């Protein structure tokens, strides 16, 4: 055999599967990766609960927010802010109702229309923060446990949100098809998603494992917008390539 178990998980490889139907997006020249990764995680959770692969409007989330006006193009945020926005507005329009274009990040939050679909209908956030987060560096000496947490969440929810340092994937010979053997950094600045995993034999003939990572830099970047990366990385790295992982704890009735 199947598409997702404890050794191997790649839902992409089943053209007639909910999650595989969630096309890669491009955040453009705005620091909105937090929106794309967060909304994709909700979209996979919805898929897992029997809903259609309908995209959430990133633009609505970028433009609708309480308080003083912020520069939502130059300054990224977090997944905690994504939930905050949901709980505030109770409405997640479909992308078709309010499509994304990065030059429009900053526009007045639009009036919800009658014909708009609410992708957060009947949803709610579980108690007590509404998410669970893990730091790779806190598992430095039990990375097997970190790996198991992420696999379980990928299996059950379809993805996790992960934070990386963008520079670590900006190598001049970056290739989507190769499994990247990358270091991380002490900090992160870019949200992606882990969406699968598997085992491979590396260039030295040794058995290793990889994460399949979804990015928001369009489908030209990497391997159709994804890449594979060694779970443990080069021995000498002080920091794991995956800096942090975030999971949403949402309650959603199971079918529709
Ligand atoms: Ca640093």
């Amino acid at each position: 055999n199947m598409f997702c178990n404890k050794e191997y998980c790649n839902r992409l490889k089943d053209e007639n599967n909910c999650i595989s139907n969630l096309q890669v997006e491009d955040q453009g020249n705005c620091d909105t990766s937090w929106i794309f990764a967060s909304k994709y995680h909700l979209e996979t959770i919805r898929c897992m609960k029997g809903y259609e692969p309908t995209k959430i409007s990133a633009l609505y989330v970028a433009n609708c927010y309480k308080g003083e006006h912020k520069d939502r193009c130059d300054e990224g945020s977090s997944p905690m802010e994504f939930l905050q926005i949901i709980e505030d507005y109770g409405f997640l329009p479909a992308e078709s109702n309010y499509p994304y274009n990065y030059v429009k990040v900053g526009e007045q939050c639009p009036k919800v229309e009658d014909h708009w679909m609410n992708l957060w209908d009947n949803g709610k956030i579980l108690h007590g923060k509404g998410y669970t987060a893990y730091e790779s560096e806190r598992f430095h000496d039990n990375m097997d446990a970190f790996v198991k947490i992420i696999k379980t969440e990928v299996m059950n929810k379809g993805s996790v949100i992960a934070y990386i340092k963008a520079e670590n994937v900006m190598g001049y010979e970056f290739s989507g098809k190769k499994v990247q053997n990358l270091c991380g950094d002490d900090t992160a600045d870019h949200a992606v998603n882990i969406v699968g995993y598997g085992n491979y034999v590396n260039s030295e003939g040794e058995k290793k494992s990889y994460w399949i990572v979804r990015n928001s830099w369009g489908p030209y970047w990497g391997d159709e917008g994804y890449f594979k990366v060694d779970m443990y990385g080069p021995t000498h790295c002080h920091f794991n390539f995956i800096h942090s992982v975030v999971i949403f704890n949402v309650d959603l009735p199971m079918n529709n």
